[PDB]
C-alpha cells in the first residue's frame, strides 16, 4: 500500500532534463508525472512515480498551474530541486486512456 501523505523529494538535474513528463493543466485539474525516465535524475531520487500530482517546485504551488507553467517552474527551479508530490492514482487514471487503479492502488493499463 503505496503512502498518501504529501513528501518531499529533492532532485538533483546535473546535466540533463529532470527525466520525468508531465500531464494535466487545464483548468486546475492538477499537474501529475506520467514517465519517469529510467536512470534519470527523477528516477535517481527513487522517490517519485507515476501519478504523483507535483503540488509544488522550490515552494511555488503549482496545484493549479497551466502545464506551460508547470514546465517553465520546472526548467527554472535550477540545480537543486525541491518537490512536494502526492501520490493520486484515480484522477491521475483519468488522463490516461485505457487506464484503471487497481484493488492494490496501482495504476494498470490494459
Amino acid at each position: 500500500d503505496i503512502p498518501r501523505e504529501p513528501r518531499r523529494i529533492v532532485i538533483h538535474r546535473g546535466s540533463t532534463g529532470l527525466g520525468f513528463n508531465i500531464v494535466g493543466g487545464e483548468d486546475g485539474e492538477g499537474i501529475f508525472i506520467s514517465f519517469i525516465l529510467a536512470g534519470g535524475p527523477a528516477d535517481l531520487s527513487g522517490e517519485l512515480r507515476k501519478g504523483d500530482q507535483i503540488l509544488s517546485v522550490n515552494g511555488v504551488d503549482l496545484r493549479n498551474a497551466s502545464h506551460e507553467q508547470a514546465a517553465i517552474a520546472l526548467k527554472n527551479a535550477g540545480q537543486t530541486v525541491t518537490i512536494i508530490a502526492q501520490y493520486k492514482p484515480e484522477e491521475y487514471s483519468r488522463f490516461e486512456a485505457n487506464s484503471r487503479v487497481d484493488s492494490s492502488g496501482r495504476i494498470v493499463t490494459d
